[PDB]
């Protein structure tokens, strides 16, 4: 219902919330996110193209990475879109496929078939 001792787990600065205790309960505040990549979310059609995820690090992981919405700026639905946090769709997809060099194999077994 309320918070206030929630704790950056990058500065350690105690408050309420922030932009990801807002909508995805992370304990980080907006001074240590880097939604420049970092904290960058990544859009659900994305991750599928991009990581090759399937039904698992996507919707579920349970929790399935928290998601979002927004409306992309390029020729999608973005009337209503989700996003994911990207800094977990990023290293489990790793997981998910192998890394980042074997991700890039992966693009491939999708542009082969
Ligand atoms: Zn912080």
């Amino acid at each position: 219902m309320e918070f206030d001792y929630v704790i950056c787990e990058e500065c350690g600065k105690e408050f309420m919330d922030s932009y990801l205790m807002n909508h995805f309960d992370l304990p980080t505040c907006d001074n240590c996110r880097d939604a420049d990549d970092k904290h960058k979310l990544i859009t659900k059609t994305e991750a599928k193209q991009e990581y090759l995820l399937k039904d698992c690090d996507l919707e579920k992981r349970e929790p399935p990475l928290k998601f979002i919405v927004k409306k992309n700026p390029h020729h999608s639905q973005w009337g209503d879109m989700k996003l994911y946090l990207k800094l977990q769709i990023v290293k489990r997809s790793l997981e998910v496929w192998g890394s980042q060099e074997a991700l890039e194999e992966a693009k491939e077994v999708r542009q082969e078939n």
